[PDB]
């Protein structure tokens, strides 16, 4: 959080490839509609960032004042899938945005994926030396160990939002 109170909150997006199978695509669109124009609270900061192979910033950290600010961040939410898998490069470029105005501890994370990646290890630390707070939601059936992983080491929460 900042220093008088206002939450961070940096949305990480999985637009990879895998992402285009069934529902997956719709169903992190309508969570990511959810969280910005109904969820997060006013005087909150949020950035927005996707990702296949590598990081997209598709917003620094803007505070929601106005249903103008959740309306320009959720029209960036990813069009369609393509591309690799990382989502260390997501985490990393989150920790960026982020760091570009406060500090990684107590800032959260919304990692929308289905979790089809093997590398996640690769940021353990990283996402241990962050203090961030990785809430995951699993957008398919086959998401690897390390996405709970991440939560259980953050004290993010999990839900699941597949079929
Ligand atoms: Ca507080
Ligand atoms: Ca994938």
């Amino acid at each position: 959080e900042t220093g008088i109170g206002q939450r961070i909150v940096c949305l990480v997006l999985d637009k990879s490839g895998s992402m285009a199978t069934g529902n997956r695509l719709n169903r992190l669109n309508q969570a990511g509609q959810l969280f910005l124009l109904q969820t997060v609270e006013l005087g909150s900061w949020v950035g927005m960032v996707t990702f296949d192979s590598a990081a997209h910033v598709q917003s620094e950290l803007i505070q929601i004042n106005s249903g103008s600010d959740r309306d320009t961040l959720a029209k960036r939410l990813p069009a369609a899938a393509s591309g690799g898998t990382s989502i260390c490069s997501g985490l990393r470029s989150a920790f960026t945005v982020i760091r570009k105005k406060y500090p990684t501890d107590g800032s959260e994370i919304v990692l929308l994926t289905d979790g089809e990646d093997n590398t996640i290890s690769g940021c353990f630390n990283e996402v241990k030396q962050s203090g961030a707070i990785i809430h995951t939601v699993a957008l398919g059936p086959s998401a690897a160990q390390e996405l709970e992983e991440l939560s259980k080491m953050t004290g993010g929460l999990q839900t699941y939002a597949s079929d």
